């Protein structure tokens, strides 16, 4: 019954996620796709996170140490399936929270479970209708992305892309660059969405 309704926490809400890209034409007339996109303006369902152990780093940053320091119900993975049926690559993360902090956001991309490339931005808060605001709008999608995009977009089968999906995930950490403490843990599989249907999400909650 305290369980999420969404992918937050009382103390950090995430407003939106979207990768991106944005086609030259875009200036004359604007456009663009979305690879993925969650949009969040009865509990969730759950996974077990040693399920998923092995799909990230097992040291120090890994998910197994991280979600023994807590706090668990920080704790989501989720879903994707990317539309990959359509420039400047990009990604824009908005979190709310009702209290002023200064965000650390990381961005762990992983193959085959090993660290691949690694981003940590910094969001200090701005409030806005009492309640603080983070926004990370417009960053560029990381150049190992970008080219893993353009390849995965060439396989001649929808289950050779989804069979070089199952080994590459994303892992997002934010915590209180104050304090430490650990404000919402992220985990990302991917498959890529029929050519029909544009992206869609399933957030689940990590449990043990
Ligand atoms: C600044 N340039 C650098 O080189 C530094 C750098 C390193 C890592 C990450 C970033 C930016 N962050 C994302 O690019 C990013 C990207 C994604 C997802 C991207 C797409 C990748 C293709 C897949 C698909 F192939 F499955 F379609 C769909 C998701 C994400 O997700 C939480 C979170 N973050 C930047």
């Amino acid at each position: 019954a305290w369980q999420a309704r969404g992918l937050g926490t009382a103390r950090l809400q995430l407003v939106e996620f979207s990768a991106f890209v944005e086609p030259p034409d875009a200036v004359d007339s604007y456009q663009r796709h979305l690879f993925v996109h969650i949009s969040q303006h009865p509990p969730l369902e759950s996974v077990d996170v040693r399920q998923i152990y092995d799909k990230f780093p097992e040291k120090k940053g890994g998910l197994r140490e991280l979600y023994d320091r807590g706090p668990p119900h920080a704790f989501f993975l989720v879903k994707f399936w990317a539309d990959l049926n359509w420039g400047f690559y990009g990604v824009s993360s908005q979190y709310e929270s009702l209290e002023h902090m200064t965000l650390t956001c990381s961005s762990k991309v992983c193959s085959f479970g090993k660290q691949v490339v690694e981003k940590v931005e910094t969001e200090r808060a701005q409030l806005e209708d009492g309640r603080f605001v983070y926004r990370l709008l417009r960053s560029p999608m990381c150049e190992y992305l970008v080219n893993f995009l353009h390849k995965l977009r060439q396989l001649p089968e929808r289950y050779m892309m989804n069979s070089v999906l199952e080994n590459f995930t994303i892992l997002q950490v934010v915590t209180n660059r104050d304090t430490q403490e650990l404000l919402l843990c992220t985990a990302y599989v991917f498959e890529v969405s029929t050519s029909e249907r544009g992206a869609q999400h399933h957030i689940y909650r990590l449990v043990r």
